[PDB]
């Protein structure tokens, strides 16, 4: 018996600015796999899947230029809960409904995906610095439907 599954990926891009730090070329164009989940196991508004880790790696940082770094995220927001990213599918596949994608900083704080809600400021050390995040699905309806649940977002660095 086939199973109904919801899952997909989120793709992140950012500007390559030679500011206080330089963003790794790997981090500035990356795809994070969120997993596949049994659709029937989403049974209530607010159900969430496991947090999937991803990183933004900064190279060649100079704390003398800027003591701290933070990140904001921008994408098309879910209409039911605008603190989540709306999900989409490829043309050959159906889109899941009743879920959005949540991004959290390393303090476990969700970030509104409006391009102006920045993560907790992190102290920089000379050279390479790792900024850690997670992503997951969050149900926006009690009854969800199966399919692909992908998103595209941009990230924005703030050095202070």
């Amino acid at each position: 018996t086939p199973v109904s599954v919801s899952g997909g990926t989120i793709h992140f891009e950012g500007k390559l600015v030679n500011a206080a730090c330089a963003v790794s070329t790997k981090s500035a164009d990356q795809t994070v796999t969120l997993g596949q989940y049994r659709t029937a196991s989403f049974t209530a508004i607010g159900d969430t899947t496991a947090q999937v880790p991803f990183s933004i790696v900064l190279n060649d940082c100079d704390p003398k230029v800027a003591a701290t770094a933070a990140v904001a995220f921008s994408g098309q927001a879910d209409n039911t809960n605008t603190n989540l990213l709306a999900v989409s599918s490829a043309d050959n596949s159906t889109t899941a409904t009743g879920v959005g994608i949540e991004i959290l900083d390393n303090t476990s704080s969700p970030l509104k995906p409006d391009g102006a809600t920045f993560s907790a400021k992190q102290a920089l050390v000379e050279g390479t610095n790792t900024l850690r995040f997670t992503a997951r699905y969050k149900a926006t309806a009690a009854a969800t439907t199966p399919g692909q649940a992908n998103a595209d977002a941009t990230f924005i660095m703030k050095y202070e």
